[PDB]
């Protein structure tokens, strides 16, 4: 569930497909995402669950970043 917010706020902030956006693949590669981007998707993140999102150091995969904001969002 929570994936599949993250995943609304990249697919919107991105306009990509959800299918397009993949837990394994790194999204700074996949779709050539800079900072701003990841920025973006993590000020998204945090604006729609406002959960500790730990970014901008190694974090720029789908895994990584649903597992952190899930982790973290989690009780």
């Amino acid at each position: 569930m929570v994936f599949e917010k993250i995943q609304a706020i990249i697919v919107e902030e991105l306009g990509k497909d959800a299918e397009e956006v993949q837990l394994t693949t790194n999204i700074q590669e996949e779709l050539d995402a800079d900072s701003l981007d990841l920025f973006q998707i993590i000020n998204e993140i945090e604006d729609e669950f406002d959960v500790k999102i730990e970014t901008e150091d190694g974090i720029q995969t789908v895994q990584d970043l649903v597992t952190y904001v899930e982790k973290q969002q989690a009780n």
